[PDB]
Protein backbone atom coordinates (compact mmCIF):
# COMPACT_ATOMS: atom_id res chain seq x y z
CA UNK A 1 0.00 0.00 0.00
CA UNK A 2 3.01 2.31 -0.34
CA UNK A 3 1.91 3.91 -3.61
CA UNK A 4 -1.62 4.35 -2.25
CA UNK A 5 -0.35 6.03 0.90
CA UNK A 6 1.62 8.54 -1.18
CA UNK A 7 -1.39 9.23 -3.38
CA UNK A 8 -3.59 9.76 -0.31
CA UNK A 9 -1.01 11.99 1.36
CA UNK A 10 -0.99 14.13 -1.79
CA UNK A 11 -4.78 14.15 -2.03
CA UNK A 12 -4.94 15.13 1.64
CA UNK A 13 -2.56 18.02 0.98
CA UNK A 14 -4.69 19.18 -1.94
CA UNK A 15 -7.75 19.92 0.24
CA UNK A 16 -5.87 20.81 3.46
CA UNK A 17 -7.89 18.28 5.40
CA UNK A 18 -7.64 14.81 6.90
CA UNK A 19 -8.44 11.49 5.21
CA UNK A 20 -8.95 8.23 7.09
CA UNK A 21 -9.23 5.27 4.77
CA UNK A 22 -9.47 1.49 5.03
CA UNK A 23 -10.12 -1.04 2.31
CA UNK A 24 -10.00 -4.83 2.42
CA UNK A 25 -10.24 -7.48 -0.29
CA UNK A 26 -12.58 -10.09 1.16
CA UNK A 27 -10.91 -12.93 -0.80
CA UNK A 28 -7.22 -12.19 -0.11
CA UNK A 29 -7.53 -10.35 3.19
CA UNK A 30 -5.16 -7.69 1.85
CA UNK A 31 -5.78 -4.24 3.30
CA UNK A 32 -4.99 -0.66 2.30
CA UNK A 33 -4.82 1.73 5.25
CA UNK A 34 -4.25 5.45 5.72
CA UNK A 35 -4.88 6.97 9.17
CA UNK A 36 -7.03 3.86 9.55
CA UNK A 37 -6.79 3.88 13.35
CA UNK A 38 -7.45 7.60 13.76
CA UNK A 39 -10.64 8.85 15.38
CA UNK A 40 -13.51 10.18 13.24
CA UNK A 41 -17.21 10.73 13.96
CA UNK A 42 -19.61 7.98 12.97
CA UNK A 43 -22.22 10.52 11.83
CA UNK A 44 -24.89 8.65 9.88
CA UNK A 45 -22.59 5.74 9.01
CA UNK A 46 -23.76 4.02 12.21
CA UNK A 47 -27.21 3.54 10.68
CA UNK A 48 -25.91 0.65 8.57
CA UNK A 49 -24.81 -1.18 11.71
CA UNK A 50 -28.01 -0.26 13.60
CA UNK A 51 -30.01 -2.00 10.86
CA UNK A 52 -27.74 -5.02 11.19
CA UNK A 53 -28.29 -5.05 14.94
CA UNK A 54 -32.06 -4.99 14.37
CA UNK A 55 -31.88 -7.82 11.82
CA UNK A 56 -29.71 -9.84 14.22
CA UNK A 57 -32.14 -9.32 17.09
CA UNK A 58 -35.18 -10.26 14.99
CA UNK A 59 -33.47 -13.43 13.75
CA UNK A 60 -32.05 -14.68 17.05
CA UNK A 61 -34.27 -13.53 19.90
CA UNK A 62 -37.28 -11.44 18.78
CA UNK A 63 -39.36 -13.08 16.03
CA UNK A 64 -41.75 -10.63 14.40
CA UNK A 65 -39.65 -7.59 15.30
CA UNK A 66 -39.29 -6.53 11.65
CA UNK A 67 -43.09 -6.46 11.22
CA UNK A 68 -43.73 -4.50 14.42
CA UNK A 69 -45.35 -1.08 13.83
CA UNK A 70 -43.70 1.90 15.49
CA UNK A 71 -45.32 5.32 15.96
CA UNK A 72 -43.89 8.76 16.74
CA UNK A 73 -45.42 12.14 17.51
CA UNK A 74 -44.77 15.20 15.36
CA UNK A 75 -42.73 16.60 18.26
CA UNK A 76 -40.36 13.60 18.07
CA UNK A 77 -39.44 14.35 14.45
CA UNK A 78 -35.74 15.09 13.86
CA UNK A 79 -34.11 17.23 11.20
CA UNK A 80 -33.94 15.27 7.93
CA UNK A 81 -36.90 12.92 8.37
CA UNK A 82 -38.10 12.73 4.75
CA UNK A 83 -39.85 9.36 5.16
CA UNK A 84 -40.95 9.33 8.80
CA UNK A 85 -42.22 12.91 8.38
CA UNK A 86 -44.79 11.49 5.96
CA UNK A 87 -46.05 8.70 8.27
CA UNK A 88 -46.82 10.40 11.60
CA UNK A 89 -50.41 9.19 11.65
CA UNK A 90 -49.96 5.61 10.47
CA UNK A 91 -46.44 4.73 11.70
CA UNK A 92 -44.08 2.32 9.93
CA UNK A 93 -42.82 -1.22 10.39
CA UNK A 94 -39.34 -1.74 11.82
CA UNK A 95 -38.28 -3.16 8.45
CA UNK A 96 -39.41 0.01 6.66
CA UNK A 97 -37.64 2.10 9.29
CA UNK A 98 -34.45 0.19 8.41
CA UNK A 99 -34.97 1.06 4.74
CA UNK A 100 -35.56 4.72 5.54
CA UNK A 101 -32.61 5.00 7.93
CA UNK A 102 -30.23 3.51 5.35
CA UNK A 103 -31.47 4.73 1.98
CA UNK A 104 -32.57 8.25 2.98
CA UNK A 105 -30.52 8.65 6.18
CA UNK A 106 -33.81 9.37 7.95
CA UNK A 107 -32.93 10.60 11.45
CA UNK A 108 -36.25 9.86 13.18
CA UNK A 109 -36.16 6.37 11.65
CA UNK A 110 -32.69 5.86 13.09
CA UNK A 111 -33.85 6.88 16.57
CA UNK A 112 -36.75 4.40 16.18
CA UNK A 113 -34.18 1.69 15.32
CA UNK A 114 -32.11 2.55 18.41
CA UNK A 115 -35.27 2.15 20.50
CA UNK A 116 -35.42 -1.47 19.36
CA UNK A 117 -31.90 -2.44 20.50
CA UNK A 118 -31.38 -0.66 23.82
CA UNK A 119 -30.46 2.81 22.57
CA UNK A 120 -26.91 4.05 21.91
CA UNK A 121 -25.61 1.79 24.68
CA UNK A 122 -27.26 -1.18 23.00
CA UNK A 123 -25.70 -0.35 19.64
CA UNK A 124 -22.33 -0.16 21.41
CA UNK A 125 -23.00 -3.63 22.83
CA UNK A 126 -23.68 -4.84 19.28
CA UNK A 127 -20.38 -3.35 18.14
CA UNK A 128 -18.80 -5.58 20.78
CA UNK A 129 -20.52 -8.67 19.37
CA UNK A 130 -18.75 -7.83 16.08
CA UNK A 131 -15.44 -7.83 18.01
CA UNK A 132 -15.26 -4.04 17.72
CA UNK A 133 -14.33 -2.60 21.14
CA UNK A 134 -13.54 0.80 19.60
CA UNK A 135 -16.68 2.18 17.99
CA UNK A 136 -19.14 3.62 20.52
CA UNK A 137 -22.47 5.41 20.14
CA UNK A 138 -23.19 7.70 23.09
CA UNK A 139 -25.96 10.01 21.92
CA UNK A 140 -29.20 9.87 19.93
CA UNK A 141 -29.96 11.71 16.70
CA UNK A 142 -29.15 14.47 16.19
CA UNK A 143 -26.75 15.31 19.01
CA UNK A 144 -24.48 12.43 17.92
CA UNK A 145 -23.50 14.46 14.87
CA UNK A 146 -21.87 17.25 16.92
CA UNK A 147 -18.19 16.45 16.39
CA UNK A 148 -15.00 18.48 16.72
CA UNK A 149 -11.34 17.30 16.72
CA UNK A 150 -11.28 16.62 20.51
CA UNK A 151 -14.67 14.90 20.66
CA UNK A 152 -14.53 11.24 21.66
CA UNK A 153 -18.26 10.47 21.80
CA UNK A 154 -19.98 8.81 18.81
CA UNK A 155 -16.68 8.02 17.08
CA UNK A 156 -15.12 5.11 15.18
CA UNK A 157 -12.00 4.52 13.10
CA UNK A 158 -11.94 3.69 9.38
CA UNK A 159 -10.59 0.21 10.11
CA UNK A 160 -13.03 -0.53 12.94
CA UNK A 161 -16.07 0.34 10.86
CA UNK A 162 -14.55 -1.36 7.81
CA UNK A 163 -14.23 -4.63 9.72
CA UNK A 164 -17.80 -4.22 11.05
CA UNK A 165 -19.28 -3.58 7.62
CA UNK A 166 -17.32 -6.55 6.25
CA UNK A 167 -18.77 -8.80 8.94
CA UNK A 168 -22.40 -7.87 8.33
CA UNK A 169 -22.37 -7.54 4.52
CA UNK A 170 -20.02 -10.40 3.57
CA UNK A 171 -19.05 -12.35 6.71
CA UNK A 172 -21.08 -14.47 9.09
CA UNK A 173 -22.46 -11.86 11.53
CA UNK A 174 -25.90 -12.19 9.87
CA UNK A 175 -28.03 -15.00 8.43
CA UNK A 176 -27.74 -15.18 4.63
CA UNK A 177 -31.31 -13.89 4.29
CA UNK A 178 -30.57 -10.92 6.54
CA UNK A 179 -27.25 -10.24 4.83
CA UNK A 180 -29.04 -10.09 1.49
CA UNK A 181 -31.70 -7.78 2.92
CA UNK A 182 -29.08 -5.42 4.39
CA UNK A 183 -27.12 -5.34 1.13
CA UNK A 184 -30.28 -4.62 -0.85
CA UNK A 185 -30.89 -1.54 1.32
CA UNK A 186 -27.27 -0.40 0.96
CA UNK A 187 -27.35 -0.78 -2.82
CA UNK A 188 -30.61 1.23 -2.91
CA UNK A 189 -29.05 4.14 -1.03
CA UNK A 190 -30.06 7.52 -2.42
CA UNK A 191 -27.54 9.75 -0.61
CA UNK A 192 -24.11 8.69 -1.92
CA UNK A 193 -24.02 9.57 -5.61
CA UNK A 194 -21.06 11.97 -5.33
CA UNK A 195 -18.83 9.84 -3.10
CA UNK A 196 -17.71 6.21 -3.42
CA UNK A 197 -20.15 5.51 -6.28
CA UNK A 198 -18.84 8.47 -8.24
CA UNK A 199 -15.23 7.34 -7.92
CA UNK A 200 -15.78 3.77 -9.16
CA UNK A 201 -16.98 2.35 -12.50
CA UNK A 202 -20.72 2.80 -12.95
CA UNK A 203 -21.20 -0.88 -13.81
CA UNK A 204 -19.98 -1.99 -10.36
CA UNK A 205 -22.48 -2.77 -7.60
CA UNK A 206 -21.94 -0.39 -4.64
CA UNK A 207 -23.89 -0.55 -1.38
CA UNK A 208 -22.95 2.42 0.75
CA UNK A 209 -23.88 4.57 3.73
CA UNK A 210 -22.85 8.23 3.98
CA UNK A 211 -22.37 10.54 6.93
CA UNK A 212 -22.13 14.35 6.76
CA UNK A 213 -21.79 17.22 9.19
CA UNK A 214 -21.18 20.80 8.11
CA UNK A 215 -18.87 21.64 11.02
CA UNK A 216 -15.26 20.89 10.04
CA UNK A 217 -16.63 19.65 6.73
CA UNK A 218 -16.98 16.10 8.04
CA UNK A 219 -17.84 13.69 5.24
CA UNK A 220 -17.90 9.88 5.38
CA UNK A 221 -18.82 6.99 3.12
CA UNK A 222 -18.56 3.26 3.82
CA UNK A 223 -19.39 0.64 1.23
CA UNK A 224 -19.44 -2.96 0.13
CA UNK A 225 -18.42 -3.06 -3.53
CA UNK A 226 -18.65 -5.87 -6.04
CA UNK A 227 -16.02 -4.90 -8.71
CA UNK A 228 -17.64 -6.66 -11.62
CA UNK A 229 -20.49 -8.88 -12.73
CA UNK A 230 -18.89 -11.74 -10.78
CA UNK A 231 -16.17 -10.69 -8.37
CA UNK A 232 -15.34 -11.16 -4.72
CA UNK A 233 -16.39 -7.98 -2.90
CA UNK A 234 -14.18 -5.36 -1.35
CA UNK A 235 -15.05 -3.20 1.66
CA UNK A 236 -14.23 0.51 1.81
CA UNK A 237 -14.46 2.80 4.82
CA UNK A 238 -13.62 6.49 4.23
CA UNK A 239 -13.84 9.26 6.87
CA UNK A 240 -12.78 12.85 6.16
CA UNK A 241 -12.76 16.27 7.75
CA UNK A 242 -11.30 19.70 7.12
CA UNK A 243 -8.91 21.79 9.17
CA UNK A 244 -11.39 24.66 9.65
CA UNK A 245 -14.78 24.61 11.36
CA UNK A 246 -16.41 26.54 8.50
CA UNK A 247 -14.83 24.57 5.61
CA UNK A 248 -16.89 22.62 3.09
CA UNK A 249 -17.53 18.88 2.90
CA UNK A 250 -15.43 17.64 -0.03
CA UNK A 251 -17.29 14.87 -1.91
CA UNK A 252 -14.67 14.75 -4.68
CA UNK A 253 -11.95 13.83 -2.19
CA UNK A 254 -14.03 10.86 -1.05
CA UNK A 255 -14.62 9.76 -4.65
CA UNK A 256 -10.91 10.07 -5.47
CA UNK A 257 -10.04 8.13 -2.33
CA UNK A 258 -12.34 5.30 -3.45
CA UNK A 259 -10.59 5.09 -6.83
CA UNK A 260 -7.18 5.03 -5.15
CA UNK A 261 -8.31 2.19 -2.86
CA UNK A 262 -9.76 0.12 -5.72
CA UNK A 263 -6.58 0.55 -7.77
CA UNK A 264 -4.36 -0.36 -4.82
CA UNK A 265 -6.32 -3.58 -4.33
CA UNK A 266 -5.82 -4.46 -7.99
CA UNK A 267 -9.52 -4.23 -8.89
CA UNK A 268 -9.39 -1.06 -10.99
Amino acid sequence: GARARKELRTLEASFKGRIGAYAVDTATGKTITYRSGERFPLLSTFKAIAAAAVLHKARTSDPGLLNKVVHWTTAELQEHSPVTGKHVKDGMTVARLCEAAITRSDNTAANMLLKQIGGPAGLTAYFHTLKDPVSRLDRWETELNNWSPKEKRDTTTPASMGRDLRAVTTGDALDARDRERLNAWLTANKTGDARIRAGLPKTWTVGDKTGTNSKYGAGNDIAVVWPGKSAAPIIMSIYTNRGAADAAVDDKVIADTAAILARALGKL
